[PDB]
């Protein structure tokens, strides 16, 4: 065993924590919640994990720290009852995170890389979502049946290229910071066309003007034809909101200033179907026709605080997958507690700095465009890249693919280790594998359980389920670290400096309050199931 | 044991089959799906149950038919493995049917009996649904905590008044048929105010006219003020759909004729947010303003075939709850197979005749008004009653309450009988009860499981889950009746005339195809769970 702290503990944690939601759902979160409540969300979601890392350090400073994975540590240091629960919940969390990463990759591919690589098209006027759900499901089944056979053939090639996917993440982060620094002096040019407070999708028209001049003649634009249903300048079928207000271009990225960070400081939540609006523009009040409603930027899902906590939270998970190399380390009780806490601190500072950066540079209306409908169907993050937006797009695609492949390689190892331990004979048949030690049947089971995550067909709907399972895993870790101190069992002696039982109780209570925040109904169900099993034994 | 077929078997089945969906969700189903596809739905949903009744008759013509409930028949005649599965699924079906009946009673009370007995009000312009969901949850918790303590005190009083709730059902049916017969000669008067194809909610304005004459002077009506935002007759802020089309009153119930049954013969499905339209009216095309969209009849939920099958199906369940008196009968192997099949035939003929009746008499636009927003917030069914619409309203309220009370008295008996049998020790603590034999802890468990059904807070969302659980119960009944014939076990000799194994296989396949129709995702989950338990043993 010859492994240091850096390439043994810190780098697997920092490859597992970073991922998809920093590139897809962060600018939306900032522009919806405000910089203040965004920092509140990041501060809350990083204190469940820090106290869980303290409890895992108390796991790590006891006994022998047995070799292989992170399962056997809990299984030998806390009894089988907590160990099976933590292993099963971490298994379910990894298998649904695979489905989340696949859906992220397909969202990036369909809306940004290849727009005409779409099978289903939005027939009719409304319902551009059901076609999108059917369009996500097909490519999800294709990529899942591809990337399970790739794992079924090429484990050694996946472990060989395990560093390139982390390299793509770090290059893509540094590009964001370089463009954000340069945006103080010379901003890029991404113009936003608006009409009063209402912003409108630039993808369907050519030029942002009410009337243009061609051939020494004032002719109505194509934008006149989309709102007035006639190319004549003296008609009265125009809705009075197009008539009483004017069309204005603003800079989408105005550069880093105090005024921009002042404007995007407070929360502007929206209901499903509302139109994204500024606050400081003249806008005369008039009613709008219904047939011009797809000529705007419409908020997709309902936004609140408890939605955004549940969407943000799996950006911070990935602690337990830094102890998979626990046998290979030289001093296992030293590299684990230092390494995981350093990784969590670095990633949390990255999120704080990125929230402040996106709030300071990019204007909030471009921030409130999920899918980037306000700027030319581009990434809102990618407009802040310095060399080109394609750096973030390509690095995000390969990072999501690498994370999905690493989840699909990791989870059957855990189910293999649970099945071979004979803790539960109901899973006994999943102890069968190849002659190399690689699993055979458990790959099929994770391929089928991750399929049900794919068929929900949205990033924003799979993410609260991941929040639920990882919060159950961390809560049982904190219960097992607190009860063993409070009940005074022998062979439980934590040789850690900063450990005390009130920190584990605060971790338990905070990760339970987050569980009731993120989605209260299934937490209310899981309370009933766990209370029923408590009434049995 | 002195019980005949009529008051022993036929009357409990006919009290359990009839219920809430004949009074709330039948006219909506006819007006959405057409008479043809409605008869197709009724014909499909009654052939799962008829073949299941043939299989239960093959249960009934074997052995001794042991005393007490319907659980012990399957448990002693088919082994414990199928018996525990059928008992547990029928338990879950009864406990969620309690929540469905409570939500039906609260819907009838809030929208028809007492409109100002509402805590939450629709604040803002849109989102009249979230206030309604919060308004259903509160009264659901109140009525559930009332009607569990009523069962906890008054079992003898509930069993005493068990016939009055059936009497209310039959009086309410005969009132419908009397008004439907009289509607040939003299129809009632329920006028429907429309504007082109679009119909509009009469509840917010007074008179259906564009301009009225008061004091020898043409003055714009209040209906002019709701569409034009000004009481002046020469303004131009009116949307062109109000300007180019005219306001017309039609009879809502035009009387039974060939032309009415001709018009409502084909399916008119609608998407969420569309406006209910006729087919044979002049209507000039023009765009409509957005601020007049609550002045119409808007379809609440998305409508298709697989939605309507899942909503309709628990109107036919209630077979197994006709064998609860199996010990009390004189000849148990005679009254059960004749009685249950006669009950199913009578209720199915009631549904066929009622579908043809509602299609023939009531006009389809009033049929397509879920909650009755087109006619004065009245029941669409109740406008067809002869003496008064209040007969149907009061009988429907007391029938839903009686059905909920009977479900809450029935389900803990079944969990008691499962727990005392020691088939599953994990439920062993639910064998404790009173000194009378009445259960104590299992009442709390059915009160908490039915609570999670209440918190979904819609009739149309709880009903597919009931469809799922009762289809799983009937499918395991057909599997257990087919495998025992095909595997040639002794002590399985059905002394029934019309029994053959292909009927049980057709029942299995049809109740499985209905399971994939009603909601495919949770059926796809249940397939995985059952296939995993199959791979264990
Ligand atoms: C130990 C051993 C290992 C293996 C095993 O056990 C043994 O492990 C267990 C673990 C099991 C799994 C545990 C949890 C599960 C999650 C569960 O999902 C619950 C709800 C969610 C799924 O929603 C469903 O999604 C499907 C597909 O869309 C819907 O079906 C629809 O499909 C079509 C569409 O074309 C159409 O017919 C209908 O739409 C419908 O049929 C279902 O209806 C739907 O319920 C999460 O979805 C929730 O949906 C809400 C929408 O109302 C959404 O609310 C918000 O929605 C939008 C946001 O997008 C906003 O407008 C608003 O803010 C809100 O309205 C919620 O956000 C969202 O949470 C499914 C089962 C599963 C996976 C368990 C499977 C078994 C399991 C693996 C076992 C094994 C055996
Ligand atoms: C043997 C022993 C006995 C006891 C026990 O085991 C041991 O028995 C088992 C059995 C277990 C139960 C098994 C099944 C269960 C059903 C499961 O529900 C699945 C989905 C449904 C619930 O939907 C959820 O509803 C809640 C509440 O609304 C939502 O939460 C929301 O709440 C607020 C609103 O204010 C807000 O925050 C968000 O909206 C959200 O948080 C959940 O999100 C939601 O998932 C059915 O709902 C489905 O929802 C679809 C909407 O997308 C709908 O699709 C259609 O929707 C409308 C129609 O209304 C149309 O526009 C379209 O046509 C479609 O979009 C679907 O129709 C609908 O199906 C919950 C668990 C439960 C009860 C199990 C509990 C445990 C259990 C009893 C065990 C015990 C231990
Ligand atoms: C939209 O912008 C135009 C500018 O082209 C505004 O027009 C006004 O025009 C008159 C004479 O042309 C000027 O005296 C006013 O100062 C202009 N008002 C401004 C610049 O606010 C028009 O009023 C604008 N519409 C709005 C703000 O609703
Ligand atoms: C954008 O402008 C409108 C007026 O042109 C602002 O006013 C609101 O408009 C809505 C229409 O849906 C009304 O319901 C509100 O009563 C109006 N509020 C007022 C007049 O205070 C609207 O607030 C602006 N949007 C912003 C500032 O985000
Ligand atoms: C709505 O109804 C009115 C009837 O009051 C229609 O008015 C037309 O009126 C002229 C002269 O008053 C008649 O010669 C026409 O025969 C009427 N047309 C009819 C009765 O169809 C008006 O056209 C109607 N609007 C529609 C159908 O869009
Ligand atoms: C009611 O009348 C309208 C016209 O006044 C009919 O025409 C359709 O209107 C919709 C508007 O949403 C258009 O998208 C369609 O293209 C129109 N169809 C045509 C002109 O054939 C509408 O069909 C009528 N509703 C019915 C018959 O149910
Ligand atoms: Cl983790
Ligand atoms: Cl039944």
């Amino acid at each position: 065993p010859s492994m240091g702290t850096l390439m043994g503990v810190y780098l697997p944690c920092l490859q597992n924590i970073f991922g998809v939601i920093l590139f897809l759902r962060l600018t939306w979160m900032v522009g919806t919640a405000g910089v203040l409540q965004a920092l509140l969300i990041v501060l809350i979601c990083c204190c469940c994990t820090l106290l869980t890392a303290i409890s895992m350090s108390a796991i790590a400073t006891n006994g022998v720290v047995p070799a292989g994975g992170s399962y056997f540590m809990i299984s030998r240091s806390l009894g089988p009852e907590f160990g099976g629960a933590v292993g099963l919940c971490f298994y379910l969390g990894t298998t649904f995170a695979a489905a989340m990463y696949i859906l992220g990759a397909i969202e990036i591919l369909l809306t940004y890389i290849a727009p005409p690589a779409a099978i289903f098209y939005p027939s009719g006027a409304h319902d551009t979502s059901n076609a999108t759900l059917n369009n996500m499901r097909v490519y999800g089944t294709i990529f899942l049946t591809f990337m399970t056979l790739v794992v079924f053939v090429g484990v050694k090639y996946v472990n060989k290229f395990a560093s390139l996917f982390l390299a793509c993440v770090i290059i893509s982060i540094l590009s964001i910071y370089a463009g954000g620094i340069k945006s103080i002096f010379d901003p890029p040019v991404f113009p936003v066309c608006m009409l009063g407070n209402r912003t409108l999708s630039r993808d369907q028209f050519d030029i942002c003007a009410k009337t243009a001049v061609v051939d020494n003649e004032t002719v109505a634009t194509q934008l006149w034809s989309f709102f007035c249903h006639s190319p004549n300048l003296t008609t009265d079928s125009c809705d009075p909101y197009f008539m009483l207000n004017n069309v204005t271009e603003i800079p989408g990225i105005p550069g880093a200033a105090a005024g921009v960070l002042q404007e995007n400081l407070w929360s502007a939540y929206l209901e499903k179907g509302d139109i994204v609006e500024k606050h400081g523009l003249p806008s005369a009040d008039a009613p709008s026709l219904k047939e011009s409603l797809p000529l705007y930027v419409v908020a997709d899902i309902a936004t609140s605080f408890t939605v955004l906590v549940g969407i943000f939270f799996p950006s911070v998970t990935g602690i337990m997958a830094g102890s998979n190399r626990s046998g290979d380390l030289r001093d296992a009780q030293k590299s684990i507690p230092v390494g995981t806490i350093l990784a969590i601190i670095t990633t949390s500072l990255v999120y704080f700095s990125s929230v402040v950066l996106f709030g300071a540079c990019i204007e909030g209306v471009v921030l409130r465009d999920k899918y980037g409908d306000g700027v030319s169907r581009n990434l809102v993050v990618g407009t802040l890249a310095w060399p080109s937006p394609w750096v973030i797009v390509i690095g995000s695609f390969f990072s999501t693919c690498g994370a999905g492949l690493q989840s699909l390689t990791g989870a059957p190892r855990l189910l293999q280790a649970i099945a071979k331990d004979n803790i539960i004979p109901f899973l006994r048949v999943f102890g069968h594998g190849k002659v190399n030690g690689e699993p055979t049947w458990a790959l099929l089971l994770t391929a089928l359980i991750a399929e049900l995550g794919i068929l929900i067909a949205s990033l924003d709907m799979v993410a609260p389920i991941l929040s639920m399972f990882f919060l159950m895993c961390y809560l049982f870790v904190n219960l097992a670290c607190a009860v063993q101190t409070l009940l005074r069992t022998p062979n439980w002696r934590p040789r850690f400096k900063y450990y005390h039982w009130a920190l584990s109780f605060l971790g338990m209570s905070l990760c339970l309050a987050l569980m009731f925040v993120s989605s209260w109904y299934y937490a209310l169900v899981a309370m009933l199931i766990a209370g029923m099993i408590y009434k049995y034994i």
